[PDB]
């Protein structure tokens, strides 16, 4: 007569396999090296080959295309809006998350996306580029460096902490449960129902914390390590969308994305 913590903590993992597109082991398969194989992208060259392949339609407009960089970040804001989808999904197997009301769940979905986006963007990283395009492009680390300011600004410190997040050597049922304790937080602006979030909270936290004991032996301090990462991301975020309205002001052809745009109004 007491809560299965081992057995939600199974239901996280699986409802993170079943709802994100990428997970690490698939992304480690591909980045190892037979059937679409990502098509590398490290110079101008072979950006424009990639497009003309994986999003045609972006490139189809002749001397109407955008530039190379307003392109890019275009693509970075349909990976972002994928992910917000499937974040979505996923949060409805937290327990308690489907019974708050709709908006304290749009609230936390708000605050919550763009840290659990980076958090997750870590595992298509390595320390010479990323997993792009549903698995099928691999973008250097040091192509998007070479971009014009601003946009070679975006990427650098999402690289910077994948390569310590990823040297925690987490694991998809390690990821799903932070990713899950990401998107509980309590202190969120604006929330109605504090008291029951903050009970959400409790709950996934003692399910991770547990599940970090048992998985990994090995490091006594994990379990703070990532209460650290996420704070680390929190101001991750803030800096991310300070960009952003950079971006904004100054690119004229950056178009934001209207679902981006609504869950950056009012966040910092
Ligand atoms: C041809 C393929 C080119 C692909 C270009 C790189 C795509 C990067 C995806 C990660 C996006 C990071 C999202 C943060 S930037 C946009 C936002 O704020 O949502």
């Amino acid at each position: 007569m007491t809560a299965d913590l081992k057995s939600l903590a199974k239901r996280i993992y699986e409802a993170y396999l079943k709802n994100f597109n990428m997970n690490k082991v698939k992304a480690r398969v591909i980045l190892s090296g037979s059937n679409n194989p990502p098509f590398v992208i490290h110079d101008m060259e072979t950006l424009c080959m990639a497009e003309k392949t994986l999003v045609a339609k972006l490139v189809a407009n002749g001397i109407q295309n955008k530039e190379a960089e307003v392109r890019i970040f275009h693509c970075c804001q349909c990976t972002s809006v994928e992910t917000v989808t499937e974040l979505t999904e996923f949060a409805k197997a937290i327990p308690g998350f489907a019974n708050l009301d709709l908006n304290d769940q749009v609230t936390l979905l708000k605050y919550g996306v763009y840290e659990a986006i980076f958090a997750m963007l870590s595992s298509v990283m390595n320390k010479d580029g990323m997993l792009v395009a549903y698995g099928n492009g691999f973008i250097t680390r040091e192509f998007l460096k070479s971009l014009r300011k601003p946009f070679c600004d975006i990427m650098e410190p999402k690289f910077d902490f994948a390569m310590k997040f990823n040297a925690l050597e987490l694991d998809d049922s390690d990821i799903s449960l932070f990713v899950a304790a990401i998107i509980c937080c309590g202190d969120r602006p604006g929330l109605l129902n504090v008291g029951h979030i903050e009970k959400m909270q409790e709950g996934i936290v003692h399910v991770l914390r547990l599940h970090l004991q048992s998985n990994h032996p090995d490091d006594i301090f994990l379990f703070p390590k990532l209460l650290q990462k996420m704070a680390d991301l929190r101001q991750l975020v803030t800096e991310h969308a300070q960009l952003v309205q950079i971006i904004k002001k100054t690119e004229s052809d950056a178009a934001l994305h209207p679902l981006l745009q609504e869950i950056y109004r009012d966040m910092y």
